């Protein structure tokens, strides 16, 4: 994977959920749509669809606000060109419950911490959600 | 792996290293093999050796006395029937120095803890020695 598409794709719900935003929009890409499903999985986002505009297939967010207030409270992109952040099976971080998510790319796919630890694999960490 | 021609092995070498013999031969196989390679590349053996006598592979041990002194303390299977223990790559454990060493059976082999956590896999813990 590439993180830079990534980072705008996080940049983006970044700045909708600053702005309370319904939903937005963005290039699908099959990582993207793993990041999502995720987002959506671990109930940081109220659902995602694919679309096709001029053919060109687009991701559709719909954020998600508990009453009036913000769901997600924070999105960074983490490993990067210059600043790689890998790590073996046996050090995936034990996330608290309460604190967040971190995103792995592995061999397996794209996984949350806890998929990483229960599949035995180590990855790249490629976003962390609070 | 079956792990009753290993409690079998340690056993021997258990009594040998007792009344203090120089060495003991056990019937050859690979787990005992792999094993003895470990167990000598982790200091607690001075050596072994692979020999056929009368068309019966055998791993002749030699074991290591300090000035006189016992350099394995103790060594003992693990994972047994009615006591299985396997531990995922996330959960290896984490031996300090001078602490032994776990030696388990893994997809990728017989490696010791330090092994297992360097490759990424988890697997059944079969013999602990320190």
């Amino acid at each position: 994977v590439m993180t830079d598409p990534i980072a705008d794709m996080l940049t983006a719900i970044r700045n909708a959920n600053m702005v309370r935003h319904e939903k937005l929009e963005v290039p699908a890409s099959k990582i993207k749509r793993e990041i999502a499903e995720i987002l959506k999985r671990e109930g940081f986002i109220r659902d995602y669809e694919y679309i096709e505009d001029n053919k060109q297939g687009i991701l559709r967010i719909f954020l998600k606000y508990g009453p009036n207030e913000r769901v997600i409270t924070g999105l960074k992109r983490i490993s990067k060109p210059g600043l790689r952040v890998y790590v073996k099976a046996h050090e995936v971080p034990r996330v608290l419950n309460g604190l967040g998510i971190a995103i792995l790319s592995t061999s397996q796919g794209v996984l949350t911490d806890k998929e990483a630890r229960q599949k035995g694999t180590g990855g790249e960490i490629i976003a962390y959600v609070i």
